[PDB]
């Protein structure tokens, strides 16, 4: 009786989790929705188990009753002798970047600018850099600081999505999934990549990752980390090689949710997918591998070594951190106690 339905976010995210639905034997079944909110509703309502999310949406869903069950866990540099699956997640550098060829431009002259984010309500493309925005100008107006956004979530119609460039049809234009050509992290940075955006807001994976022969794929094929810095908050710019000395916060790692009664069945299932599926998998890269999809990073980021156990059982507020809990409520006044559904 050991059966979980994932939800898929778009028809990409649908056709990698069929594969593994197959792979699993039926192990893993597959629900779809349009949406991340859509996929946080169909969990709540018991049509589907678990998902994998943005620390955002974490916080929607937290607020929703829904709990993490296991993180994302990249490649470390210390704890190395302790094994992944136990290893703590030490969160990822979310930064803003520009073009060098785009001189004199900085933290402080943003304003008018041309912006790409990630999706609307994520950590490193909208909750870190808007916030940050609305504090410094003092104004809830953030849908009229930078000239024109591919920020998916927001009005079609609006400023924020004028960007937005839809799928290989024009359709879906701004939709949050995959579908949209400049979504999340590899979609924001090649939004970037291509000068439609003056910033991508993106974490700084996403810049090696995309650069440097590391992608094959056309739009990036060409990319060289040196045409690329990130703006410090201090007005200065630098290599994208000083991360660590320049970017906007540390975010916390993607996690599996799940509602609260279903918790520990998500979990021992999802321990044993990826003993099968993980990085040194028995059936990857032989038949299926969980954590690749070609740097489109569907239903799970591609760069995962895995899915790591939680120290100290936390509710979302205390995996999330008392750090970036306050800033999305401030955010979020914007636009203390209710399930936003
Ligand atoms: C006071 C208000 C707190 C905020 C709200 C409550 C949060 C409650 C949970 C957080 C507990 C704090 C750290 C405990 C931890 O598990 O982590 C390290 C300990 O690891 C081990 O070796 C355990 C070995 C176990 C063997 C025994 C079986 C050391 O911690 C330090 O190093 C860790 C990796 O080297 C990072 O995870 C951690 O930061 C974390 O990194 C991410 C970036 C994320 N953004 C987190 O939000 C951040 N921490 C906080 C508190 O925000 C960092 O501070
Ligand atoms: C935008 O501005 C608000 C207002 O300052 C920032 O919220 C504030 O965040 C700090 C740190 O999270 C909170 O201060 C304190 O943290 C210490 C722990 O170090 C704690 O001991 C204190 O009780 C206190 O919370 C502060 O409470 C909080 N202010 C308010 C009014 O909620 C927010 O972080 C800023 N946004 C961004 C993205 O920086
Ligand atoms: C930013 O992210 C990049 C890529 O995820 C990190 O570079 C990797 O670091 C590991 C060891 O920590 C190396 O073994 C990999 O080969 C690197 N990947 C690539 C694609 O070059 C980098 O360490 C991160 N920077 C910070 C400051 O966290
Ligand atoms: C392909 C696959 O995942 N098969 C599993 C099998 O290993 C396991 O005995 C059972 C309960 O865990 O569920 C099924
Ligand atoms: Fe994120
Ligand atoms: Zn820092
Ligand atoms: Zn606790």
């Amino acid at each position: 009786y050991t059966r979980v339905v994932w939800c898929a976010v778009g028809p990409e995210e649908q056709k990698k989790c069929q594969q593994w639905s197959q792979q699993s034997g039926q192990n893993v079944t597959c629900a779809t929705a349009s949406t991340t909110d859509d996929c946080i509703v169909l969990v709540l309502k018991g049509e589907a188990d678990a998902l994998n999310l943005d620390g955002g949406y974490i916080y929607t869903a937290g607020k929703c009753g829904l709990v993490p069950v296991l993180a994302e866990n990249r490649k470390s540099s210390k704890h190395s002798s302790l094994d992944c699956v136990l290893r703590p997640t030490e969160g990822y550098l979310a930064v803003a970047v520009v073009k060098k060829a785009n001189e004199g431009l900085t933290w402080n002259s943003l304003k008018d600018k041309k912006s790409c984010h990630t999706a609307v309500d994520r950590t490193a493309g909208w909750n870190i850099p808007m916030g940050l925005i609305v504090n410094q100008t003092g104004s809830c107006a953030f849908d009229e600081f930078f000239s024109q956004s591919c920020a998916p979530g927001a009005d079609p119609k609006s400023r924020l999505c004028a960007l937005c460039a839809g799928d290989d049809q024009g359709l879906d234009k701004c939709v949050p999934n995959s579908k949209e050509k400049y979504y999340g992290y590899t979609g924001a940075f090649r939004c970037l990549a291509e000068d439609v955006g003056d910033v991508a807001f993106v974490k700084n994976d996403t810049v090696w990752e995309n650069t440097n022969g590391e992608s094959t794929a056309d739009w990036a094929k060409n990319l060289k980390r040196e045409d690329f810095r990130l703006l410090c908050l201090d007005g200065t710019r630098k290599p994208v090689t000083e991360a660590q000395s320049c970017h906007l916060a540390v975010a916390p790692n993607h996690a599996v949710v799940s509602r609260s009664d279903r918790a520990a069945h998500v979990e021992q299932v999802l321990l044993h997918q990826q003993a099968l599926f993980g990085k040194n998998g028995k059936n990857c890269p032989d038949k299926f591998c969980l954590f690749k999809s070609e740097t489109k990073n569907l239903l799970f980021n591609d760069n995962t070594e895995c899915l790591a156990k939680l120290g100290g059982r936390p509710t979302y507020e205390e995996y999330l951190g008392t750090e970036y809990v306050t800033a999305i409520a401030n955010l979020k006044k914007c636009s203390l106690e209710a399930c936003a559904f």
